[PDB]
């Protein structure tokens, strides 16, 4: 490995493990397009078991990245278009707030307010019928963003209609087996549980638990490896060899609304490279927490920029996770813990690290 990513990486984590008390981690830095891993810690402190490069962790919303780019890749193959209003899809639906709904608007958190979370009663279909149907938005669709589980879930649930397969079976065939991501996973079958780190709150072993439309929203496992070749996909979409894959990754970067230095993505955010860090350290996407923002339509979006900071920050009860990608430069990182620690942790030693390699 080069010295100055040796250096870079190990000054950088150490005293972000000792300083958030994490138990494992590990890290991914992609330096002109070749992954370079680091490990640190513990997988399940518990039994002993460390922190490999096949160890997984709950990404939480970095799952976002994976649903937008389903979406995207659904579009592509003309299965859907986000100009489709959302009853569309969801005929029953039928509750008049929802006129001028379109899945833009929910997989962008622009709907008008949806909630952050389904709430925890929502335990069958027809509950999640009621839910959406009696929500009343705060504001006119496109107006505010407001980050929403509930929004990008939807999303998530609807754009796979056409093609009639789960959403699990279409992210599975569509997204993870093409890119060779074959140690990424919605549920973790028992093959994978000797790999499956516990995630740790308050002193507690933890793993996600099951809730309405999480697989879309916050529930996807991964490795290492894996989401360096995940990033690695994300940073050079042209490389793919299915078309509608490619494509759908491209759709995902395009820039669809803009608050303050941030634009929203289908999943992935991005900032304008040269990023404030500061900007990003700072920022969003949230508020964390939680904050409405009004937004500007980008009229059209913009397609995929280079020169972009893009990025996206996901946690669940146990795990704090961390995704950031130059294309202009093929540079990108991958922070993985075992433990929710605060965003701007992250970012600030994402952007240290990227900061010198580039
Ligand atoms: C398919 C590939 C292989 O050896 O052909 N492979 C496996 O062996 C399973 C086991 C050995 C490594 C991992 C678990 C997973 C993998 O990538
Ligand atoms: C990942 C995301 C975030 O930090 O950006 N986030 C959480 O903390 C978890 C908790 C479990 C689902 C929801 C609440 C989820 C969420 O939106």
């Amino acid at each position: 490995a080069p010295q100055q990513i040796n250096d870079i990486v190990h000054r950088t984590i150490t005293p972000l493990i000792e300083q958030q008390k994490i138990p494992g981690m590990a890290v991914a830095v992609i330096y002109q397009g070749k992954p370079y891993y680091f490990t640190w810690g513990y997988a399940d402190i518990a039994k002993k078991q460390p922190v490999t490069q096949q160890t997984l962790f709950e990404l939480g919303s970095v799952s976002k990245t994976f649903t937008g780019v389903l979406g995207g890749d659904a579009i592509a193959r003309g299965e859907i278009k986000l100009s489709d209003p959302t009853t569309k899809y969801w005929p029953e639906l039928t509750a008049k707030q929802w006129n001028g709904i379109t899945l833009l608007h929910l997989a962008t958190y622009t709907a008008g307010g949806l909630p952050l979370q389904v709430p925890d009663e929502v335990k069958s279909s027809s509950d999640l019928l009621r839910f959406y149907q009696n929500w009343q938005p705060a504001w006119a669709p496109g107006t505010q963003r407001l980050y929403a589980n509930s929004s990008i879930g939807l999303f998530g649930a609807l754009a796979v209609k056409p093609s009639g397969l789960s959403f699990e079976q279409a992210m599975q065939t569509r997204v993870f087996q093409p890119l060779k991501l074959n140690h990424t996973w919605i549920n973790v079958p028992p093959a994978e549980e000797k790999n499956y780190a516990w995630g740790y709150r308050e002193g507690k072993a933890v793993h996600v638990s099951p809730g309405a439309l999480d697989a879309e929203a916050y529930g996807v496992k991964s490795t290492i490896e894996d989401m360096a070749r995940w990033v690695q996909s994300n940073l050079k979409p042209l490389d793919i060899n299915e078309k509608t894959l490619q494509q759908g990754i491209q759709l995902a970067q395009s820039r669809y609304w803009q608050t303050g230095d941030m634009y929203q993505g289908l999943g992935w955010e991005m900032l304008d490279w040269p990023v404030n860090p500061d900007s990003i350290i700072n920022g969003s996407d949230n508020k964390i927490a939680l904050a409405a923002r009004p937004v500007k339509a980008i009229t059209p979006p913009t397609p995929a920029v280079r020169a972009s900071w893009v990025h996206k920050t996901g946690a669940t009860g146990g795990f704090g996770s961390y995704v950031a990608f130059i294309p202009e430069k093929e540079l990108g990182i991958v922070m993985l813990a075992n433990k929710n620690y605060p965003n701007p942790a992250r970012v600030d030693a994402a952007w240290q690290i990227l900061n010198a390699l580039q």
